[PDB]
């Protein structure tokens, strides 16, 4: 069975935020269009019984005092009187500012994202769902404190977090064009949670981390989770196959060693030839997309799956690829095949896909070789270090 997040309330507060405006309602109604929506079980957003529950539950991960101001900066958003001098200080000191701004509701759309993953980890842990989908999810740049690129709640964190405390081990794959350092960071002293995050990494790109350390190193983890941060800093330019090529042995071999109880996984669609970054070269083809490869793969090992949104910039893009990786979700878990016309169906949002109105994105197309040998090698020690029993021959044979 799979579960996808949504509700009417959750739309709208998912629709709600400056920058990614109504690219939520796209993606949903998009996948609504197909007519994939029966295939699918809706999961509905967690509530609390309390503010007292609710506090107890983000600040699992987060301080209270961050909380605080989180919930402030959307009172002050609020009324239309300037914030006073010692507010914008408070603000600041949690970088509640520049590129994580306030509005009139930032805590409840920061909130609802939390909501939705927590409601989607809860749905796996009690077996109703095999796979649960939360395009409105996969905010991984939050900190304990700290709002980052335009996450102000660190949803990922919390639905991993709810994961490992239901021998339970959880693989996170950040598939996002930038590093996942928020949910990295979180679980920087954890052996059970093992994360891996591909991503473009240069001088001065954004957040800056996920590459060699300052001959300089890896840093990966540390304490007990010594060895359990994976990274693959790739260079720009990288296509669908290279792309494909450079994570898949090292998703299998991940999946091998570790034996995860769950599998969370952030689809961040900005590695999108066509996103405004125009650092990959990513495509949602399906005839291959380096998406749909690493998906379809992560699905084949039946592990129970979190499936998350995250960066993509290019509104209706985005919408045709995730609209891609639900149908492949579908037919991989219920078996049974998902036919999807090669142009958008006519709907609410259908002039948004100009100028051809085709489901494809409109775009024409031995560094890692040194990685995956530094990777291999990361993983040994990893293994090592918790006594698992690895099959040396096999997962080397991968490469
Ligand atoms: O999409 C992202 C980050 C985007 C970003 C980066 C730097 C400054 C602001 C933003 Cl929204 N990562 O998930
Ligand atoms: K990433
Ligand atoms: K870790
Ligand atoms: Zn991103």
């Amino acid at each position: 069975s799979v579960g996808i997040v949504y509700g009417d309330q959750y739309r709208q507060l998912c629709c709600s935020s400056p920058k990614f405006g109504d690219r939520y309602a796209l993606v949903m109604d998009l996948i609504n269009a197909y007519k994939l929506i029966p295939e699918l079980s809706r999961v509905p957003p967690l509530q609390w019984d309390s503010p007292s529950r609710m506090y107890e539950a983000v600040t699992a991960f987060h301080s209270t005092e961050y909380v605080d101001a989180l919930k402030k900066l959307q009172m002050l958003h609020c009324e239309e009187k300037e914030l006073t001098a010692d507010d914008e200080l408070l603000m600041d000191s949690f970088s509640l500012n520049y590129d994580c701004p306030g509005f009139p509701s930032v805590f409840d759309y920061s909130l609802a994202a939390v909501q939705g993953s927590l409601a989607a980890a809860s749905a796996l842990i009690c077996r109703h769902c095999e796979v649960v989908i939360n395009w409105g999810g996969g905010w991984h740049h939050a900190k304990r404190s700290e709002a980052s690129g335009f996450c102000y709640l660190n949803d990922i964190v919390l639905a991993i977090h709810r994961l490992v405390s239901s021998q339970t081990r959880v693989l996170y794959v950040d598939l996002d064009l930038h590093h996942g350092d928020g949910v990295e960071e979180a679980f920087w002293y954890s052996p059970r949670v093992v994360t891996f995050s591909v991503h473009h990494a240069s001088p001065g790109f954004f957040p800056g981390t996920g590459t060699w350390n300052m001959l300089p190193i890896f840093l990966n983890g540390a304490g007990r989770g010594r060895f359990s941060a994976f990274n693959l800093p790739l260079e720009e330019g990288i296509n669908d196959l290279d792309w494909s090529n450079a994570i898949g042995p090292i998703l299998d071999s991940l999946n091998i060693v570790i034996q995860p109880s769950y599998v969370v996984v952030q689809c961040g669609a900005d590695c999108l030839a066509t996103d405004p970054h125009r650092i990959f070269r990513l495509t949602n083809f399906y005839p291959l997309s380096g998406y749909l490869y690493a998906i379809k793969k992560i699905l084949s090992w039946k592990v129970p799956t979190l499936i998350l949104g995250g960066g993509g910039y290019n509104f209706p893009d985005t919408a045709r690829l995730w609209t891609r990786v639900t149908a492949l979700t579908i037919e991989e878990v219920k078996g049974k095949k998902m036919t999807i016309s090669p142009e958008i169906p006519e709907h609410s949002y259908f002039s948004r896909y100009g100028p051809d109105f085709e489901l494809d994105i409109d775009y024409f197309p031995d560094s890692i070789q040194k990685h995956h040998r530094r990777i291999l090698e990361q993983l040994r020690n990893y293994a090592d270090l918790n006594k698992l029993i690895y099959d040396y021959d096999q997962v080397y044979q991968l490469y």
